[PDB]
């Protein structure tokens, strides 16, 4: 079980709208969090007795600029540590964790970035989503846009999170216009441009890397919910995805017995697994995170209470719910995350407090 075993306040008193855990950080070494509020991002390393130690902050230049994002990768010849943010300003921006020196940024979103993930497997391909309806994948090595997911069938409103599959060979994203989209990236077309982006060097040619534009999605529904969906995960070949209905639905694409890999574009059913309802949850925005390896799911509600479902369990429906509450954790929860081993539990909130539970 967790017990709350600290908790802290940041100056800037905005509301923090990303918390993640560094889950590259080198065995022995203190675990390692990173928070996403008002024009700036902050690193904290946790402690034995709860504590937690504020080391450095990274922030921007505009006083205006909002981070909504942030997420770890690693330097694929160093084995460093870098953390990549984002927000209403619509740049990435790479940090060097150690001195929170930006290293190099990109454009091109047409407006905010809503939610950044590096690639499974692959420490360099960063995929960003938008508030200009489309997604964009980078190949962060090379400084290349690799492609742009959108256009003609592709998110009509704002999208507002993604999630890659377990081999990342896959993408679900989804948006303010109610649908949940499904993006393959182990097509010949996708996996082409991607060892072209690693090939690509500009000092040694003459033409621009040419970004693939990607249309059509592989698979697209509107029945799951009936308002904006702001946060998508896989749970393997499963899907997690929530709206603002006080709930999380678990699904998949097609019928109860197919193949996600069979799946065609114009596939029009959903099997609806399960559903995990909570309580209070009015306002948009809100995330829900799961541990490494998928045992659990948190979320927090709009007055701080948390909820942990228990995914070891043989259905999706059968998950085991555990409730976390304090007397002075009152303000709403927009992001949590779990450290590697998942013994440390973060919660981050409007009113920019930072609560620790330990198991
Ligand atoms: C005038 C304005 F600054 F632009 C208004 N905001 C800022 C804002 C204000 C307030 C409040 F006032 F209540 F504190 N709440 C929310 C936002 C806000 C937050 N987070 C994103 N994106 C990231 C994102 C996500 F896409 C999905 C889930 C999710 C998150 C973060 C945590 O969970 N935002 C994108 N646009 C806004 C946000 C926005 O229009």
């Amino acid at each position: 079980s967790f017990k709350c075993v600290n908790s802290l306040k940041e100056d800037h008193n905005q509301p923090l709208f990303g918390v993640q855990f560094n889950w590259h950080s080198k065995e022995g070494d203190p675990l390692v969090f990173a928070t996403v509020g008002s024009n700036r991002v902050t690193l904290y390393e946790c402690h034995s007795q709860g504590e937690i130690r504020l080391l450095q902050s990274y922030v921007d230049a505009d006083a205006d600029e909002n981070f909504y994002t942030c997420a770890w990768t690693y330097d694929s010849n160093t084995s460093h540590p870098l953390l990549a943010v984002a927000g209403s300003r619509g740049i990435i921006r790479i940090i060097n964790p150690i001195t929170m020196q930006c290293i190099k940024h990109y454009v091109g979103h047409g407006n905010a970035i809503n939610e950044l993930k590096f690639h499974p497997r692959d420490p360099n391909l960063l995929l960003s989503v938008s508030k200009d309806h489309a997604l964009r994948l980078w190949n962060i090595q090379t400084d290349t846009l690799v492609a742009i997911f959108g256009g003609v069938e592709g998110h009509r409103d704002e999208v507002l999170s993604a999630d890659y599959d377990l081999l990342g060979e896959k993408i679900m994203s989804c948006g303010m216009d109610h649908s949940l989209k499904l993006w393959r990236i182990n097509s010949k077309r996708m996996m082409n441009a991607i060892k072209e982006s690693y090939d690509y060097n500009p000092n040694k040619t003459n033409r621009p890397f040419i970004s693939q534009k990607i249309h059509f999605p592989d698979f697209s529904t509107r029945d799951i919910h009936r308002n904006y969906v702001d946060c998508v995960r896989w749970l393997g070949d499963l899907i997690l995805s929530k709206s603002c209905e006080n709930a999380i639905v678990c699904w998949k694409p097609g019928k109860m017995e197919d193949d996600i890999d069979k799946i065609k574009p114009s596939e029009s059913n959903v099997t609806i697994l399960g559903r995990f309802d909570y309580s209070q949850c009015d306002i948009w925005y809100m995330r829900f995170s799961t541990d490494f390896w998928q045992k659990m799911l948190a979320l927090g509600n709009q007055v701080g209470k948390l909820y942990v479902w228990d995914l070891e369990v043989e259905d999706p429906h059968k998950a085991k719910c555990t409730t976390l509450t304090h007397h002075k954790c009152g303000a709403a929860i927009r992001q949590t995350s779990f450290s590697r081993d998942s013994s440390i539990l973060i919660a981050v909130c409007d009113d920019a407090s930072i609560w620790r539970w330990d198991r």
